[PDB]
């Protein structure tokens, strides 16, 4: 019977719209000891009740109980230690997996755009690029503006280690010549931990 | 013995930083029935332990005792209502005093820049003007950037009530002459509930 | 029991056809001690009579006791200080509170009137505005005439503290698009202590 | 005990000089039950012996036993099928787990190289940038060469699925600015399945 911690994921934690949630999962819950009892500490009080909330589930021919504990922005981007202590009869001495943003002196996320190469001008759909480099740790979110109106036709690379021990990033948003060549002003936005004010934005136009 | 409820501030509720709390407190404590026990509901379900947190107070010639709740901003700015439900021996059915954001339907904040009349050139130090109107409902904050760093010398009004049942606000940022004759880059940043990203800048230059 | 003075308003002293009045206020007045007795005192000497007024009024469950006394313009606006000495048999010490606007140079304020940024003109309402700074105290009133008929569409942020010691507000006067393009003459008007003849006018046009 | 099928790397296939291979291994052979029979077919002839050898090993508190068979450049690209059928005592009914590389029309990336957004220039070191974008299957690796000689500043991420079905995948190069300006060339090496010759080579200068 083994536990795993799951972090919250980046776009949940960055806006003050969303509930990030940190996931503990237990696996292997064998049929003779079914009871699986979960303990949350945050940094080092108990949360107890805080917001822990699980059920059971038959699977493989095993049982899968998943429980979930709710996580305030603040405490989370400030790094509390986020602690899982699960407990089994089953079991020896009680798993306690942990977990934390990894710590990190973070980096400003320097943040480019880049045009389409006179060469894709030829097509009739043309490729706008905004390179996200240097900056740390993973978590960061990009989204497009055309105005302030957001795009639709666009993916974002995942993030790639660099050799600074920083990261970078790229993001491609197609858009179909006329526009383009019409001159409209378009903008890549970057949410991240150290953007002054957890953001910035760029623009691109003719 | 009477209760009173207060919201949090803006800043703190828009922001992913900082730690936005609710604030119940308690005055005239009869100092022969000091005893008061706070009881918080989150919307229905009662938060019992939550994050509640008081401490007693001796003062005019009675108590006064503050306990508080901490607040997630997510079920804030989703309106999740707020209870305090307060009990004393000398107080007769304990007081339940409650606590949202005001329901309304938003308006996304119009922010515009203005510059210095022709007229305040004539003086070492020139002010730019960035009037933020229409929207709702007060709660919104603003800062000032010149470059990716944000300036000093700046106050913010207070809102006044338009006649939209909107609202808006102004804010100066004086700034020496010189500054703004070579011709710098200002821009003044309004983060609030409607805002896309729960954001907008704008920008004045020469 | 507690007492409360109340300032005159603005327009009322700057203007030599007002009557302005300052007002002392009592509140909770006791049923069983409802005797409360009106002392007042301008700088030193009481004026006993001089123009003291009140009446009873019972309230919530209590009872609040307002007395006026009027205020000479001159003296006003001079500094004399003014003195409210209440006295009740419930109360232990009769209260005493006093009340004159501020103390210190006054300072001329300097105004200037600013258009709306080209961008508002996108909006079927364009929105004039004039700063009002540097003035002391913070005593003062605008008003907006558009003719020798001064207009409607228009609000008054209260004023806040500068870093001068000094003051300053904005207001505006929302105007529907048309007019403003038809070239209309529009002035704010400025009713201040040091203002010459405590007054001062300017215009916004084309 | 679970068997895992692992596709050859792209450069040994596209590749005449190198030998691609397929692996299949098995993880979790309890102690009591190690013998493992592996049967490899390709497409649905046994390729018997082929080529296929292996070796035990004991791992954690496990065994881990790898068998690998060698794959036809051929009948590779052309999508042969091939299977593993491991099958062991412990293990109920052997577990035959399959493994081609993707099914359908290749498609032929089309390929551009990108230069630094001037503002980039502002730093000691600038980055170049090569989308390989369009082209099926995911299989594809890139490059850099500065002259016969490759470079070493240089990662790629992997690649995300567009709107086509295609793919698309980015590549940065990092390089010190003065080598930029000194306009030496640049190119971005893409050796694939449906390139002519299996490859195409782009360049950035000045
Ligand atoms: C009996 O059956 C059970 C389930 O049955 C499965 O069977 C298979 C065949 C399948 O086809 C289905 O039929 C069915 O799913 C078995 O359970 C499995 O038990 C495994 C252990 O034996 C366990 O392995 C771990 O898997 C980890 C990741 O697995 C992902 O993939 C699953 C399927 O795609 C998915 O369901 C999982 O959830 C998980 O994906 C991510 O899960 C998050 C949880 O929800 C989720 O988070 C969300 O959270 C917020 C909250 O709202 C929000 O929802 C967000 O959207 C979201 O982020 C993620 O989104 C989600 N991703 C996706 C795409 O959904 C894997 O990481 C583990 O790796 C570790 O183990 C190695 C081996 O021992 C170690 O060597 C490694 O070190 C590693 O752990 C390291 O940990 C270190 C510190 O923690 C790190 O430094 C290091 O980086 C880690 N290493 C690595 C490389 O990760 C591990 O393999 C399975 O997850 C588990 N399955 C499930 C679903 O629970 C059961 O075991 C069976 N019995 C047996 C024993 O055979
Ligand atoms: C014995 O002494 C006690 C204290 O002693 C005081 O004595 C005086 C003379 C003083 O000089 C000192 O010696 C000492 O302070 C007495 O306690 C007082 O009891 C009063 C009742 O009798 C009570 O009146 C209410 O006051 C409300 C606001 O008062 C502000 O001002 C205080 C002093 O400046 C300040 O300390 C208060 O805290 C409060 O200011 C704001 O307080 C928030 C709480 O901390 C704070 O919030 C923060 O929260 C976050 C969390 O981290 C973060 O910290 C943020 O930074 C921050 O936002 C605010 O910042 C803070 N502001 C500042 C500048 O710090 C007033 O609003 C109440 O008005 C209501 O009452 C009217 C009269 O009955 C009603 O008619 C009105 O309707 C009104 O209630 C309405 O409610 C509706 C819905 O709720 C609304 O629709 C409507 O808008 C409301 N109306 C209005 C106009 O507000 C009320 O007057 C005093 O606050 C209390 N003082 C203290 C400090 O507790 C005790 O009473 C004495 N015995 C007696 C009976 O004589
Ligand atoms: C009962 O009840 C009540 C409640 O109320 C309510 O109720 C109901 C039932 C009814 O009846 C009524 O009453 C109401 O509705 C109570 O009483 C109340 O409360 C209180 C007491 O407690 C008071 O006081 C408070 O508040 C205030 C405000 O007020 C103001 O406003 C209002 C509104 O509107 C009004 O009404 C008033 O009056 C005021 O004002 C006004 O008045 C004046 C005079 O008359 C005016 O003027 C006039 O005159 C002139 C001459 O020339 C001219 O003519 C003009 O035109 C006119 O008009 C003005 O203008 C007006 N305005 C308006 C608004 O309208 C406030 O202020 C206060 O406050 C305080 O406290 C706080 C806290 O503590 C603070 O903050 C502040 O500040 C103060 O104190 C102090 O002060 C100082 C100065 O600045 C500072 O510095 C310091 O610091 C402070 N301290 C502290 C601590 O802080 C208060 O609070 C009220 O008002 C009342 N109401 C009424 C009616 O009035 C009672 O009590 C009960 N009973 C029992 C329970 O006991
Ligand atoms: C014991 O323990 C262990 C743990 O671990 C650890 O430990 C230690 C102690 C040591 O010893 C070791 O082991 C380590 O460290 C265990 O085992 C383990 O774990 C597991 C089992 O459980 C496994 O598996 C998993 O993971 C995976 C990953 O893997 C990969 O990676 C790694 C890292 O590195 C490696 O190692 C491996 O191998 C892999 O890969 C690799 O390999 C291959 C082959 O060899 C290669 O290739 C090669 O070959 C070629 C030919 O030509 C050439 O030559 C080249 O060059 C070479 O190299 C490759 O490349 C490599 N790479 C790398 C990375 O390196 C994963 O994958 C898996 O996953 C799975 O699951 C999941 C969940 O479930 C999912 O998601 C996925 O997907 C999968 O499944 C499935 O799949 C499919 C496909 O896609 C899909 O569709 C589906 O959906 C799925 N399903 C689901 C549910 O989802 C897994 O997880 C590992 O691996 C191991 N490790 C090792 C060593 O290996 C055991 O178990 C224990 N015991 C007991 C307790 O029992």
């Amino acid at each position: 019977p083994s536990v795993f911690l799951f972090p919250p994921k980046p776009k949940d934690t960055l806006m003050i719209s969303r509930t990030p949630e940190v996931t503990c999962v237990v696996v292997d819950v064998s049929h003779e000891d079914p009871q699986v009892k979960f303990n949350w500490y945050v940094d080092g009080v108990q949360v107890h009740n805080a917001k822990t909330k699980p059920r059971e589930q038959q699977y493989n021919s095993t049982y899968r109980v998943v429980s979930v504990l709710t996580v305030l922005h603040q405490n989370w981007l400030d790094g509390k230690e986020y602690k899982c202590k699960v407990s089994n009869k089953a079991l020896p001495a009680p798993i306690e997996k942990t977990i934390s943003k990894a710590k990190g002196q973070p980096r400003e996320p320097q943040v480019y755009t880049l045009p389409p190469s006179r060469e894709e001008m030829t097509k009739n759909q043309v490729s706008l690029t905004c390179l996200v480099k240097g900056f740390y740790p993973s978590d960061i979110a990009v989204e497009w503006e055309s105005n302030g109106q957001p795009e639709n036709n666009y993916k974002t690379t995942p993030p790639v280690l660099d050799s600074d021990g920083s990261f970078f990033l790229y993001s491609k948003l197609t858009v179909d010549k006329s526009r383009w060549q019409q001159g409209n002003v378009f903008s890549c936005s970057v949410m991240h931990e150290a953007l002054h004010n957890h953001y910035t934005q760029k623009s691109l136009s003719l």
